[PDB]
């Protein structure tokens, strides 16, 4: 249990390994973990695959099972859905650029607008933390300039999530694409 500072990403993946060795997770160790990567594009360029039209999501490491650690491309104005994240622990870490993150209450059975919670600036390095008990979120790099990067922990994995209609509160399962693993291009 005694948590070093990651020198690279490929120390990161390794002490994440060791932290999910378990059948529990202790969420603040992992969060701290990963705040303290400091971001070093060298070593992550090869993930870093983006899209014209909308985000991109690139597998790095499966976690052996335990975890699918991926990185995210948001080009500028680039945004998501609201999301759920399917029982499991979301951790998304800044490793370039902004990204603005917006809570929302889950839905009342009620075909109600969804009204924000809260907002949010996620900056360069920083790792916040989501789950279904926080709330639902929406992702967006609102740059008109800058392409934002970010590493994403969820755990248990999932391939599949919900998606929010912010007008009526309705929800769409959403299969998760993978853009690239493990650096090639998957179409």
């Amino acid at each position: 249990t005694e948590l070093l500072k990651p020198r690279t990403l490929a120390d990161l993946i390794r002490i994440l390994h060791e932290l999910f060795a378990g059948d529990e997770v202790n969420v603040e160790e992992v969060q701290a973990v990963l705040e303290a990567y400091e971001s070093n594009p060298a070593e992550w360029a090869l993930y870093a695959k983006f899209d014209q039209y909308r985000y991109t999501q690139n597998l790095v490491d499966q976690g052996n099972g335990k975890f699918n650690l991926m990185i995210l491309c948001w080009g500028e104005g680039h945004g998501s859905s609201i999301h759920d994240h399917t029982d499991s622990h979301c951790f998304l870490k800044l490793l370039q650029g902004n990204l603005k993150e917006t809570l929302f209450d889950w839905p009342d059975k009620k075909s109600n607008e969804m009204i924000k919670k809260s907002e949010r600036t996620l900056r360069e390095n920083q790792c916040a933390y989501i789950n279904d008990s926080i709330g639902l979120h929406r992702v967006e790099n609102v740059s008109h300039t800058e392409p934002a990067v970010s590493l994403h922990l969820y755990s248990p994995p999932f391939d599949t999530r919900h998606a929010f209609d912010q007008r009526t509160g309705h929800k769409n399962k959403v299969t998760m694409t993978f853009h690239s693993k493990f650096g090639i291009r998957t179409p």
